[PDB]
């Protein structure tokens, strides 16, 4: 009690006497020392008895609530929490060992959580308030910061920030979770690294945004590469990419940014890849001109349940472009684009696999020919309902991008796996 | 209380439990003043303490009792037609909070779509009421809602995505006599040609009125053993006390 | 770090001291010697001791962020650089020999990389914010500027300058570079001659600005060939060439001279040829009139990746050029005056060809029916990654043209020519 | 009156009747001077005493009886463009006014989309007049003011939101000798593919002509016995006068 009466008192005294204007025209270690001095002249002048280890927590404490982040500071300096999630000024939680901790922390009240809101969002040049409540940023660490104002939440100010977790996203996931065999995963990091075009197709509920991450994890780090999303989720370890977002049209129906527009300006930035989170309109056609304009490399999600099928919506999407394009040239252009289909599915158990990794092979007359060169086998279930399936190679040992790999230098990885998958 | 005023039976009171404990996808539709938005707030009282649960409403209505909540209302636009906050944008934003389970106080635009996404994407367990006067017509609202939201998406794009979101739909109607029912639990089993296919685990039938002019009826397990959602149960523990129930409702 | 942190405190103590608006109504020399002199005042009112030298970068990097383009300032004076990418305030990328590099050069912050960018846009009366996000434009000195805002950009403001290259290609270099076989330049020679109504169609980048100038280069030195651009890119050799260029509105939103008053005037200036840069917008109807009353062999570039796509981009441009009239009277419109589409496209490689020359045969109930007279068919891909292709002619030996050709004597160079490669 | 003035059947005024106390979501179309805001406002004293009902006017013409009613009117924009608060704005409100029926004094503009939202989410009852010289053309007329209403829909879409919305059409029309009739009483069966299908329940057939040039016809019922409403009608137990009122004028 005596601690918090003296930090209170101490607080409300250097608040009366130095004027955060001041502080804010000097350096975050000038200010610091500023207020340091001036919290120690302000014990001695109210004759607290202090440690000087007390003393200087107490100071640090202090230049916290009035230059840091307040009560979260320990918290973000933790390495354990991954999680924070700040539900008004009275109730915080941490996400420790993966599972979701009440804590004592407390803040003085909303005004001054909604301060630490506006200062950690400002931290990236975003503003959060009354008029625009809602905020949603990517601290340059990688961590990321939602913030819901109190005229939307009821119960104050709501504050999330998640810190990257850097090895959740990875193909050694997918290949524990037997979502790939390993020849598989190698297979599509050769794919990846090749600079292939990529259709990600899945159904509902395969979590093929998952995977376009972890294809995206095997861009090299100096590509320029150009991420176009309608709500941005993906998170790129290259240092050169460049993240973009569909501006929905306001009430009026006007201002709207879609992701054609997105892509069609893509193209004018000398990307090197362009990653479009998902293909539902006439931005395919657009993507697709990337894909053969000499963009090679690009990726994109697209909603089906077949490669077939996916090539069947990547026509629909272009025809409904309004271009007088005959179906025999979309289905050219589609050939000439696309080079990989990796087709993701979430299967009866609710598991997810990378059902087909399948290659365009070209177009015979009206149809175009695929070949799969990994497929998913289903061979039966568990006594727990649990589906039992192996992943298969085609046996095709020279798929249309082996030149890509040759290239590359990849080809012998590409067919050591492709011979041990079998 | 429900149970008291024969809404639903024990027996019934009981898989709502389960469905609502095993974080089930859920759609509670209903007709008008059927309470939809009392029944919603029931089933929330078997939501898990530590789940961080996250509500949108136009007006707050919803009281969950868990310590872990996030209460988010939309703010209309002002007579100027500015700072409108739509409920899509509510849930938008709840798919980044990091929530465990996502309650939509009532999808009436495309907010659905959103909320759909949250039940594809981990969120198990989302919640909504819907006004509609049956399952089939609230799959119906729910697929003409999402085509309210632009996107491109085909007909039988948007019915894969209602039978791989949405898993339970608790049709709550209000009777001639002014009485409250819940009249339909049934699952979205899958989706045959352009059709999703439902199959009701548990149904009220009316077999006529009481010359005092109330309607008579009883709840009944349409003896479904398997419920699509067992596995869940399962997962969970409680698949046994499914079964009991479903048994003893038979 | 003392220069820094110097230069951070003169800059704030300049902002204290005056008001940015009332330099930038003085000219460049007046603003940057009363920025000199201020700062100037200050470093001696702040006891700043430093070498001249240092005071003269201070200062003049104190003018350039007031007024010029800040950081940007040494990487544009520098010629090596060929593109200038930065992606947020604090990620500055530069192309140098072909490669990509990080530099250490970095801003203030993302407002002030957006005034930045405001400025330069700006300079050729672009505007960018929050209500039009986007902003492409090419600078006087033939660079190309792409902006996008930080609404899209979700890292911060977003910025690619292309600078201008000092050479331009010729027909001679086209054949050089494979871009066209010798048969398809006697061709085209043939086609601009005999004034022929010609639209060059392309992808970004695909090279219809050169072709187009190529094309230029066979026009009779005594036709009034009349050229409208923006930006000024074409370099016609010809004697009796007159050069107009649009001017975009001011910030008042009065003085815009678009291209289709240009083409309007143009029809009553007396011109042969009417050459239009870029056909975007109404202008296309205009240019369309003209090349069906009496001004035959006007050009006009558009951006399309097939000559389909093209024929519906003029129609679509003729739409919603105000004036209402049926689909089909457009249709036949393009008919009666596009006589050839040129389609200059990149390959999956990057290199640039001359895919299709095209003839607008006619129109069959609804839909247009054009014949191709030269394809590129592309057959494999070599050793190193380049596409291998070969332009064949289609055989037919009266193109719909062919009277042209007759008027002018050109008609036995075409049959050879068509003759030739096959 | 009107029914002394010929302008419906006895069996057509019970029938109307019925519709009206029912909570059918109606729509009065018509064409200019036909009668449309006389005959909404006769339809009106059918609602119950106890509804809270919301007109919304542009005029303030209706004089509703009921003692629980709310009377707004629009503002027109100033001379300076400011201060407008158009249709659509009070019926947003409304929404949120917690009324039973709400009446729009005429359905021109985009309000026509939210007032069918109110039809198809709990305010059942809601009474709009359109201007419109057949049903077949209100319901056309009713998709293009919901298509232009900002909000773009698929043209399907607006359709199924009209067909699950809007319960009965009745067309007032002045005839060639200058007299007034309710010639359709109409039921908006369902959506087939991409056509309304409709079904007249009583329709006006002319004739001949009188000495004194006034035309001359008769009101009679298609014989339609279980109209797609009638499940309202047993709701209230009104089944019995409706089906009377069938099958007296057939
Ligand atoms: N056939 C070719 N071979 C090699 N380089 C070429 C070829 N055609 C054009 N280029 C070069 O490629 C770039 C294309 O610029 P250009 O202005 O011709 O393109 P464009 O089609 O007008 O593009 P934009 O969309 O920018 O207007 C220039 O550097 C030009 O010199
Ligand atoms: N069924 C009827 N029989 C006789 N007279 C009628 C009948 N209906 C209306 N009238 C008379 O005709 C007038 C028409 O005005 P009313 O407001 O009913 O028309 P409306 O359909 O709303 O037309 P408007 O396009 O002007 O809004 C009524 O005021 C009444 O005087
Ligand atoms: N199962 C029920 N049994 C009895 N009364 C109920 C029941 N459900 C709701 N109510 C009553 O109905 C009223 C309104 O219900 P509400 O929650 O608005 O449903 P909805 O939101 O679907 O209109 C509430 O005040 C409540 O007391
Ligand atoms: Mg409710
Ligand atoms: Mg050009
Ligand atoms: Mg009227």
């Amino acid at each position: 009690d005596y601690y918090h009466a003296t930090k209170t008192t101490i607080f409300n005294a250097l608040l009366n006497t130095i004027d955060l204007s001041q502080l804010a025209q000097l350096d975050l270690k000038q200010a610091g020392e500023e207020i340091r001095d001036i919290v120690a002249e302000l014990v001695a002048i109210k004759n607290v008895s202090m440690s000087v280890a007390e003393q200087e927590h107490l100071v640090q404490d202090i230049i916290n609530d009035v230059l840091g982040y307040g009560p979260l500071e320990p918290l973000l300096a933790r390495d354990d929490i991954a999680d924070i999630m700040v539900n008004g000024a009275h109730r915080v939680f941490i996400e420790v060992g993966g599972k979701v901790q009440l804590t004592n922390v407390r803040f003085r009240d909303n005004l001054q959580l909604m301060n630490i809101c506006q200062r950690i969002v400002s931290q990236v040049g975003r503003r959060v308030d009354e008029s625009s409540p809602i905020c949603d940023a990517r601290l340059p660490d990688g961590s990321r910061v939602n913030v819901i104002a109190p005229p939307l939440a009821l119960d104050g100010p709501t504050l999330t920030i998640r810190k990257f977790k850097k090895d959740k996203l990875t193909m050694k996931n997918l290949v524990e979770f037997a979502s790939i065999s390993p020849e598989g995963a190698r297979v599509l990091g050769v794919i990846g690294a090749c600079r292939c075009n990529l259709v990600i197709s899945g159904g509902t509920g395969s979590g093929k945004t998952t995977l376009l991450n972890t294809m995206t994890a095997f861009i090299d780090p100096t590509e320029r590469v150009v991420t176009c999303e309608d709500a941005a989720e993906l998170q790129l370890q290259q240092p050169h990419v460049v993240r973009l977002e569909t501006r929905p049209p306001n009430l009026e129906g006007s201002g709207a940014v879609t992701m054609r527009d997105l892509v069609k300006n893509c193209l004018r930035m000398r990307p090197e890849r362009i990653i479009v989170g998902e293909v539902r309109g006439p931005e395919a056609f657009d993507l697709l001109q990337a894909m053969n304009t000499g963009h090679d490399g690009s990726m994109g999600t697209l909603h089906a349940n077949s490669p077939r099928e996916a090539i069947s919506r990547i026509e629909s999407m272009i025809t409904m472009g309004g271009y007088g394009l005959p179906s025999k040239t979309i289905k050219e252009m589609i050939v000439g684009s696309v080079d990989v289909i990796i087709q993701a599915a979430r299967l009866r158990d609710g598991s997810r696999r990378i059902t087909h990794i399948t290659e365009v092979v070209g177009l015979e007359g009206d149809v175009i020919v695929t070949q799969d060169l990994f497929v998913y086998e289903i061979t039966g279930e568990d006594e727990h309902g649990k589906v039992v399936g192996k992943h298969r190679s085609t046996g095709i040992a020279r798929p249309r991008f082996w030149d890509r790999a040759r290239y590359y230098g990849l080809e012998r990885e590409l067919a050591e796996a492709l011979d041990a998958a079998e």
